[PDB]
């Protein structure tokens, strides 16, 4: 039971958040890396919210998309 | 100037005001929602707008696809 804020994205997308003191970030580039990160963030029990590019869901297999569709917790926030 | 604006009911927008954000559009009725989004898209100093995911369907496809570009501002939807 913890509600950490995690961010997932390329290094250019992450810096703004790190400088802002957000250390729960997942650096990502490879399509495979995007999907694992999301799998990983879902395996966690301390994440409450996760920021992401709106252009990342498409890259996630049907299972994951619906898996995060429920979105009981963490609440996904997608940067348009 | 790239101001952060937030659109939502007072309960959703309270954690933001407490955190310093003061560019809030307090909306409740389906009607006020569409206006807010229109107003914010009518401004020239808004770089980002936070808003619940459940607010897009409530938008006329013209508008829903006006943020098609999403050039500036960028929209951030909370699921």
């Amino acid at each position: 039971h913890s509600h950490m804020l995690a961010v997932v994205g390329d290094p250019d997308f992450t810096i703004g958040f790190m400088l802002a003191g957000i250390s729960d970030i997942y650096e990502v580039t490879s399509d495979e890396e995007i999907v694992k990160a999301v799998e990983d963030v879902l395996k966690r029990d301390d994440v409450g919210v996760v920021i992401m590019k709106q252009e990342y869901l498409k890259k996630l297999p049907p299972v994951l998309r619906r898996e995060i569709d429920e979105k009981v917790e963490p609440t996904f926030v997608s940067v348009g």
